[PDB]
């Protein structure tokens, strides 16, 4: 499995997966700060699931692993925001955080995989 342009149409799959899932439904758009005052005191870079499918989309990344830290920005902001580990919405994001894990792992290796035979000679 040497393409190494194969990751991109894996990374839409996948985002066209989560866009399916119920769990991802706080993570697809920006907070409001009319329902959360705080929420830029705490989280210095906002991140979510249009803005990683649209800079995939205008070609403005270059590597799944940027893709994927983020993703993890999504979680890590979710994880530092929240009040409680047993609020609703930062328990939607560790089983969407689950999911995504388990996915972009086959997408990463072959991506380190194809660029390792490109530069084996
Ligand atoms: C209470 C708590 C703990 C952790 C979080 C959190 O990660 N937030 C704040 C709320 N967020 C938000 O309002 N997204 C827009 C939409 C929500 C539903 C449909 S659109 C997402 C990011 O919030």
């Amino acid at each position: 499995s040497y393409d190494i342009q194969a990751w991109k149409k894996q990374c839409e799959e996948l985002l066209n997966l989560i866009f399916q899932c119920e769990d991802s439904e706080p993570f697809r758009q920006p907070v409001d700060l009319l329902e959360y005052p705080d929420y830029r005191d705490i989280i210095d870079t906002p991140m979510d699931f249009a803005t990683v499918r649209e800079t995939l989309e205008a070609g403005n990344y270059e590597s799944p692993m940027e893709l994927c830290k983020d993703v993890r920005l999504i979680f890590s902001n979710s994880k530092a925001y929240t009040p409680s580990k047993r609020s609703r919405i930062y328990s939607m994001s560790l089983r969407l955080s689950a999911f995504f894990e388990e996915h972009i792992s086959s997408v990463l290796s072959d991506y380190k995989s194809a660029l390792r035979f490109h530069k084996r000679n």
